[PDB]
């Protein structure tokens, strides 16, 4: 059971949920809510690793993930982070969004996006109970030619559904939880597992 | 709650919902509807341009789609569309989906054309309340063999999940939707944003 | 609606569903139960034949997927499987899950994955109500470097769903079901079709 558009309302209207900024009506309808795209994206430097290994030695790992990653990129006024075909990016949200420890959130791309070939997660897009924080994307293109993306852009579309009941160990309860406190295009932290 | 196969009948009978033409029973089993492949077909012409600008003029931005989009490919008595790994191609459901204001349905692919790599959603699975119409496939082929696409082939499955209640802005009523009675492979309108 | 993690533990502490082994207090969490990575992998050989006509004949589709598919490589205590960019290949969750006639599974990777590329499904990751096993892992990785991934590892997570009833015609009794009684890193059954 989504909410529908109009119980997506009286959730914010409520305070059990919070989207900030609150996208206008226009942007709330059937069972979603469109996200926008974020100005902070990460990319990847594969030429000083050789491999990461996902489940080594954390002194590795953390150091192989550091050499990989690019420094955050902010776009200047009217720029645009050109996504090439093949190519893996980080990007965020404009929005954060604070979910309630009954309910649980689902980001899907767009059909439009979709035919072009981009994809906005890699097969990660629950948004859990008791997350606070602006989404990462993991951006992959697909597709044949290369996407400009400017800030600002309608990224994708998030669903929400209760829980059976409230969650006990809700994310931001979770001593052991990676991603609180989330700001901008933050890399893997795979290294704290 | 996702309709149970049963509960999918009966919705089906009762006639708000419909799939048309309405697979047999063999066809709707557990949670889900299975869907076949359409005669439709679109691809990519790479060399008539250097990039999609996904937030740029909506002058420029229709010009470049309707260059880099293939003419609709409608494949004769026994041919195959061979789809070669890393290649992004269009098509569509052989079934038409009506769903009403209440309902959300959810696209599947199938775990025997996962483990060949073909994707059937480019991340936006999300078929909304109020939606009429033949869904749109992109297709991406993530693995080692071409894979032959033939028109009439079980390709996916929906799943239909009620909502808290009815969609006060659904699909079929929504001034800006892109996609209302699609009836093809029709590519991105992404320029209409 | 999906079972919040208090949940989860009761329908495993009732006999309601199984997950074997069972996953620590640890690994249930918000909406989700993590799953590991097994032992059992397949890659391709796709010198071997030309394409994969998905709906061809049954007696051809089965020898090309004989000679594509590599035999199962079981990976000693400690040892990794390379995943390379642009490579699918096929595993296997650790973990047997048996769901009941009245609840459907769902199969989420890792957002610390998602940052690296590795996809956990192709688009294919529903568990149906009656299914009983292993689950067959597609893996593909769509980033920049080579994953190392070793047996044991945290590879995912299952969310479970209440349906609107029980399934008529679920996985265990329906005649042309492909999967039961899987089996490692059982490869495509499309020729079943
Ligand atoms: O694989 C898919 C997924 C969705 N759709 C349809 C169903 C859905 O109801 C509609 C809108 O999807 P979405 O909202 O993801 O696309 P959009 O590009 O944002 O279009 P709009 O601007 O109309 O919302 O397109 C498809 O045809 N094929
Ligand atoms: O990643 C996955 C996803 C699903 N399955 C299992 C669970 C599920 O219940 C079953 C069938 O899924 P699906 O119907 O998508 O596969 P199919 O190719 O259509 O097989 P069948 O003909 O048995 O329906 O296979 C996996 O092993 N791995
Ligand atoms: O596309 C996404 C998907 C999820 N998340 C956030 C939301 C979620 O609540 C959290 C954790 O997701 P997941 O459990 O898949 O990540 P993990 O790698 O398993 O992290 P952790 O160890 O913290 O559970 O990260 C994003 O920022 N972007
Ligand atoms: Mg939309
Ligand atoms: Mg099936
Ligand atoms: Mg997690």
């Amino acid at each position: 059971m989504r909410l529908c558009d109009r119980d997506i309302e009286a959730w914010l209207d409520e305070g059990r949920l919070s989207i900030n900024p609150r996208p206008p009506v226009e942007r709330i309808n059937g069972a979603t809510v469109d996200v926008r795209l974020g100005n902070k994206f990460r990319t990847f430097r594969g030429h000083t690793a050789a491999f990461i290994d996902l489940s080594g030695p954390k002194d590795e790992v953390s150091a192989a993930l550091d050499r990989v990653m690019s420094d955050e990129i902010v776009l200047d006024e009217g720029e645009a982070f050109y996504l090439h075909p093949g190519e893996l990016a980080l990007a965020v949200t404009l929005e954060s969004v604070t979910l309630p420890a009954d309910l649980v959130g689902w980001l899907d791309g767009r059909s439009s996006l979709a035919r072009l070939g981009l994809m906005v997660h890699v097969t990660a897009h629950r948004i859990d109970p008791g997350w606070s924080g602006c989404i990462v994307l993991a951006f992959y293109n697909s597709g044949k030619l290369p996407l400009a993306l400017r800030p600002g852009m309608l990224i994708g579309a998030l669903s929400f559904e209760p829980l059976s009941g409230p969650a006990v160990r809700p994310y931001n309860r979770r001593e052991d939880a990676k991603y609180r406190n989330q700001q901008g295009a933050v890399a893997s932290r795979i290294d704290k597992d």
